[PDB]
C-alpha cells in the first residue's frame, strides 16, 4: 500500500520525481529501494521506456574503463579495503576485488582527489542495496558473474553521483571537511550552547570527533542498516549529502547531550563522542534523528 504507491510511481510512464522524493523521505520499502535510489540519484531516467537502453549504455561505459585501466594509489586501497567494515561481507574474496576496482577507477578518473581513506565506506551502501535485489546474511557466492559486473557498474555510477555533490571534501587538504566541521560548530553554538561550552570547557575540539562524521558520512558512527535508511532521506532532500548532513550531525551530537554534560574527563569525553552507543539502533532511532535534523534546519 505504501509499497503499491512506490510501485505505481516507478511504473510511470514518466515518473514524478518530486512525488517519489516526498515519499522516500520517510524511508523506502526494501523491494523498491534499488530502483528508487537509481532514479533519485539521476542514474536512470524518469521515462520508463528510456531506462533499459540508458542502463545498458552506462554499464558498457564502465566496462570500457575496466578494460582501459598509480602503484601507490593501489597499495593504499589494498591496505584499507581488507580491514574495513562489515567484515563478513568484505572477507568474501569477490567483494574485496570489486571494491578495490571501483575505488581504483574512481581515483584515476578524479585526479584532484585520488584515493582518500573514507571514500571506501561510501561504496558499501550502494553495493549492499543493489546486490540485495538478487539474493534471498549477505552472501555474494550465488550471484552469476554477469549480474555481479552489472551491480559493480551501478555501484560505481551511483557512488560517483554522491561524490559529485561533495567534491571539496576530498581535494588536497580536504577543505570541504574543515568548512563543514566549522559550520557544525556555528550551528551547535546556536542550538545547544550548553553542549558547545562543555566541549570547550573540557578541551574537546569539534574536529577531533566530527572529521570522521563528515569524511565517512557518519558511517563509522552507526550500523550499516542505519546508514541505508539515512541515505533514503539524503537522496530525497535537496543537497542531502552536502547540506542536510550538517543538521543530522548536529542532531546526532545533541541526542547524547545528557551523557556529554555528565562526562568531565577529557579522554573519556573524546572516546565517547568517537564511539557513540548505536550498535542497537533501529529504524525508530533513525526516524527520530531525521525528524530532529529537520527541525534544527528551520531553527537555524
Amino acid at each position: 500500500s505504501r509499497l503499491d504507491k512506490f510501485k505505481q510511481l516507478l511504473a510511470g510512464p514518466n515518473t514524478d520525481l518530486e512525488e517519489l522524493r516526498r515519499l522516500s523521505w520517510s524511508g523506502i520499502p526494501k523491494p523498491v529501494r534499488p530502483m528508487t535510489w537509481k532514479l533519485l540519484s539521476g542514474y536512470l531516467p524518469a521515462n520508463v521506456d528510456r531506462r533499459p537502453a540508458t542502463l545498458q549504455r552506462k554499464q558498457k561505459e564502465y566496462f570500457a574503463f575496466i578494460e582501459h585501466y598509480h602503484q601507490d594509489t593501489y597499495r593504499q586501497i589494498h591496505i584499507d579495503i581488507p580491514r574495513m567494515s562489515p567484515e563478513a561481507l568484505i572477507l568474501q574474496p569477490k567483494v574485496t576485488e570489486i571494491f578495490e576496482r571501483i575505488l581504483f577507477i574512481w581515483a584515476i578518473r578524479h585526479p584532484a582527489s585520488g584515493y582518500v581513506q573514507g571514500i571506501n565506506d561510501l561504496v558499501t551502501p550502494f553495493f549492499v542495496v543493489f546486490i540485495c535485489e538478487y539474493i534471498e546474511t549477505v552472501d555474494v557466492s550465488g550471484v552469476p558473474a554477469e549480474v555481479l559486473c552489472n551491480i559493480e557498474a551501478d555501484t560505481y555510477w551511483c557512488m560517483s553521483k554522491l561524490l559529485d555533490g561533495i567534491q571539496d571534501n576530498y581535494t588536497f587538504a580536504q577543505p570541504g571537511i574543515q568548512m563543514k566541521v566549522k559550520m557544525l560548530e556555528e550551528l551547535v553554538s546556536r542550538i545547544d550552547e550548553q553542549v558547545h561550552r562543555h566541549l570547550d570547557q573540557h578541551e574537546v575540539r569539534y574536529l577531533q570527533f566530527a572529521f570522521r562524521w563528515m569524511n565517512n558520512l557518519l558511517m563509522r558512527e552507526v550500523p550499516l542498516r542505519c546508514t541505508i535508511r539515512l541515505w533514503d532521506t539524503y537522496q530525497s532532500e535537496p543537497d542531502g549529502f552536502s547540506h542536510f548532513h550538517l543538521y543530522v550531525c548536529a542532531a546526532f551530537l545533541v541526542r547524547w547531550r545528557k551523557e556529554i554534560l555528565e562526562e568531565k574527563d577529557f579522554q573519556e569525553l573524546l572516546l565517547f563522542l568517537q564511539n557513540l552507543p548505536t550498535a542497537h539502533w533501529d529504524d525508530e532511532d533513525i526516524s527520530l534523528l531525521l525528524a530532529e535534523a529537520y527541525r534544527l534546519k528551520f531553527a537555524f
